[PDB]
């Protein structure tokens, strides 16, 4: 129902800018959605962006999203479904990845989402991810990966 964050961590400006691949989550949401790709342009400490994401039934759908940042959390809102909307606590930041925990409609119990800079990361990265997850009461064990985009290091 809850992890154990860094004592602060906070964030940094323009840190979530650019393009990320959401390939690992706990719980695994990858039966429902797949090939999640997300581009972020930074309006100050906030950001707007688009989240492209293939469903089983329907095609490659995008979503308009805005992140209203405020310390070590942010309000994720998407103008479309309003289903993954929630305050999200940043749990780790890095060059190649960042991790967020939150309690959307979809996973009120709690949802952890790992974004990656590259669609298939090298094993170096995955290990730092491992580290970060442990540092905050979590493990790759309970994290499901998006197989729909093969990556050997996410197996
Ligand atoms: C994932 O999206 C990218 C967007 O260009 C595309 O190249 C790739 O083939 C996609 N695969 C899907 C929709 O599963
Ligand atoms: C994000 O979108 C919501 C949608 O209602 C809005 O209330 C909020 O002020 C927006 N923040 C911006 C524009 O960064
Ligand atoms: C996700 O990938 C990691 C390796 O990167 C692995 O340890 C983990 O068990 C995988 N989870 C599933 C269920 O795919
Ligand atoms: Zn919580
Ligand atoms: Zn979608
Ligand atoms: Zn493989």
């Amino acid at each position: 129902k809850e992890p154990c964050p860094p004592e602060n961590l906070q964030l940094t400006p323009r840190a979530l800018v650019g393009k990320w691949y959401l390939r690992t989550t706990s719980p695994d949401i990858f039966k429902q959605v797949s090939n999640i790709t997300a581009f972020y342009s930074a309006h100050g400490n906030d950001y707007y962006g688009t989240v492209t994401d293939y469903s089983p039934e329907y095609g490659l759908e995008a979503h308009r999203v805005n992140l209203t940042v405020s310390g070590r959390t942010l309000k994720f809102y998407m103008n479309d479904t309003h289903e993954y909307d929630s305050e999200y606590e940043i749990l780790a930041v890095d060059k190649d990845y960042f991790i967020f925990y939150g309690h959307p409609p979809a996973a009120p119990s709690g949802l952890a989402l790992i974004h990656y800079r590259q669609s298939c990361p090298k094993e170096d990265i995955i290990k730092r991810v491992k580290k970060s997850l442990k540092n905050v009461c979590l493990d790759y064990k309970y994290f499901g990966n998006d197989t729909s985009v093969h990556c050997r290091y996410l197996e």
